[PDB]
């Protein structure tokens, strides 16, 4: 795999953040993590911490897997860089998302998440506490 450049537009929810990407809007759908809806426990401690990481980067990054580069819903699928940090595994090592929807073809990063969520896990954070 390799990142792309993007541009954020806006910060939408834990797992959702619209960027321009090759000079188009689009929403992208975070890879390999499902985070709480804004109205679900947890759901604005993600959303929140998704929009300062996002915010705060001088670069952000896309990086598409090896299989469907857009959802039904027409989202882009990928994994997000922060100054070089991936917003995916970030969520899940701080127990604000979970991995999930895990597609065989689109799980490249899929060990690397496990690991995060078994350390957030045992530390008992946010999600797991
Ligand atoms: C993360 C992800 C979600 N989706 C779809 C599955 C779910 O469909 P349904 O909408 O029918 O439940 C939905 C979950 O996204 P949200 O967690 O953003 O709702 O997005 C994909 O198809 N591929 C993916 O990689
Ligand atoms: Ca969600």
């Amino acid at each position: 795999l390799h990142k792309e450049p993007a541009t954020l537009i806006k910060a939408i929810d834990g797992d959702t953040v619209k960027k321009m990407y090759k000079g188009q809007p689009m929403t992208f759908r975070l890879l390999l993590v499902d985070t709480p809806e804004f109205n679900e426990k947890y759901g604005p401690e993600a959303s929140a911490f998704t929009k300062k990481m996002v915010e705060n980067a001088k670069k952000i990054e896309v990086e598409f897997d090896k299989g469907q580069r857009t959802d039904k819903y027409g989202r882009g699928l990928a994994y997000a860089y922060a100054d070089g940090k991936m917003v995916n595994e970030a969520l899940v090592r701080q127990g604000l998302a979970k991995v999930a929807y895990v597609y065989k073809g689109n799980n490249t990063h899929e060990q690397l998440l496990r690991k995060a969520e078994a350390q957030a896990k045992k530390e008992k954070l946010n999600i797991w506490s």
